[PDB]
């Protein structure tokens, strides 16, 4: 009979994995990625989805609709749905007080719901999944962050029923992030764990108790504004003054030369998680100029000081809520791409005095990874 899927539907990226011969697999897509961009573009002639629709964004920022997480079973007056409005290229338009996302498709205006949107994410996760496993798939159990409310977990149960699939169970990203480590797994009596999640776009901290596999929610903090992107904003930012030092022109008002210096930047960070130091190397960046430069991940640290820093404040609140001591922790989970940055480390570590994190599984994968191994049960 057909496995059930376990898939991780992302703010920024989305990631789908199965349970198969007492092994976990993390599938790829028809490009060799085991990653997928939550983005959705209309266009004159057709509907993309993933990378695809990522790869066109500067051609067509207006009907490349991203962030739907952010939207999903929310209200339109909601301030969050509100403030945030102010930083999409899309439009956000309100039907009876339920937010919905208005492009151009095919000659027409169109306008979809949030859960919408993320169904056709889920559309694509599916088909990856049935290309590597041969046969339809039909059963499958989607991960939310903890928080999440009654109304945006039927929105994100909706997408998946939108998506053509039965949505076995809606369960929590720092549950499935303890099942991939198989802490749910010790037996009788109470083990408390914090999982420590730094992704993309979104900071979340939670602490679970499991007692014979049975899983409590204790506390919930963070920072959904907190990020990977914050670290290049820095970078980026740096690198703009260094070029007005050195030939005395400003490149923040050109579009493409803002741009290429954001994958520069992006990579360059990326390098400084295993590296002391990461080389820039942009040709003809603004005014036919070179722009070949260096960091050191020392200088790195300095930028981002104040944002590593503040990751701890979510820790001591969670701690504070859950009414816990750091010493009655017994479990660290690092979930989310930038906690590999060592610095991030370095500083949770020292908090809970030297003790070991769980980190082996790659931590942009061991949320599906989990969610795939439930998906199993
Ligand atoms: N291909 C691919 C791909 C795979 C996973 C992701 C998810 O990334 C989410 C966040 O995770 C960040 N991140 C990642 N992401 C994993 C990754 C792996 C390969 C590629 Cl090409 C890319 Cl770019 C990203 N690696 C980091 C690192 N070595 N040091 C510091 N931060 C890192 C990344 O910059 C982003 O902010 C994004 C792209």
């Amino acid at each position: 009979k057909a496995a059930a899927i376990g898939i991780d539907l992302g703010t920024t990226y989305s990631c789908v994995g199965v349970f198969q011969h007492g092994k976990v697999e993390i599938i790829a897509n028809d490009q060799g990625n085991r990653t997928t961009p939550s983005y959705v573009a209309f266009t004159d002639t057709e509907r993309l989805i993933g990378d695809a629709a990522k790869n066109q964004v500067a051609l067509n920022p207006q009907n490349t609709v991203f962030d739907a997480k952010r939207l999903i079973g929310r209200k339109f007056g909601d301030p969050v749905v509100q403030s945030d409005m102010k930083h999409w290229p899309f439009q956000v338009i309100n039907d009876g007080d339920k937010p919905k996302v208005q492009v151009s498709y095919k000659g027409d205006t169109k306008a979809f719901y949030p859960e919408e949107i993320s169904s056709m994410v889920l559309t694509k996760m599916k088909e990856i999944a049935e290309a590597y496993l041969g046969y339809p798939v039909t059963n499958a159990v989607i991960t939310v962050p903890a928080y999440f409310n009654d109304s945006q977990r039927q929105a994100t149960k909706d997408a998946g029923v939108i998506a053509g699939l039965n949505v076995l169970r809606i369960i929590n990203e720092p549950t499935a992030a303890a099942i991939a480590y198989g802490l749910d797994r010790t037996g009788k009596g109470e083990r408390n764990v914090l999982i420590f999640d730094l992704g993309g776009g979104t900071f979340d901290v939670s602490i679970l108790t499991i007692d014979d596999g049975i899983f409590e929610v204790k506390a919930t903090a963070g920072d959904t504004h907190l990020g990977g992107e914050d670290f290049d904003n820095r970078l980026v930012n740096h690198f703009v003054e260094e070029f007005k030092r050195k030939h005395k022109k400003d490149i923040s008002q050109n579009k493409r030369a803002v741009r290429r210096l954001r994958t520069a930047c992006e990579r360059a960070k990326r390098t400084l998680s295993s590296s002391t130091q990461a080389s820039l190397e942009i040709d003809s960046l603004f005014e036919g100029i070179d722009f070949y430069t260096s960091i050191t991940r020392a200088r790195f640290e300095e930028l981002c000081s104040d944002l590593f820093r503040s990751t701890l404040e979510p820790v001591e609140k969670a701690l504070r809520d859950a009414k816990l001591d750091k010493a009655q922790i017994h479990d660290l989970v690092l979930v989310g791409g930038s906690t590999r940055i060592p610095k991030v480390q370095k500083l949770l570590q020292d908090f809970f005095n030297g003790r070991d994190l769980n980190k082996s599984i790659n931590p942009d994968e061991a949320v599906a990874y989990g969610a795939a191994v439930q998906a199993a049960i």
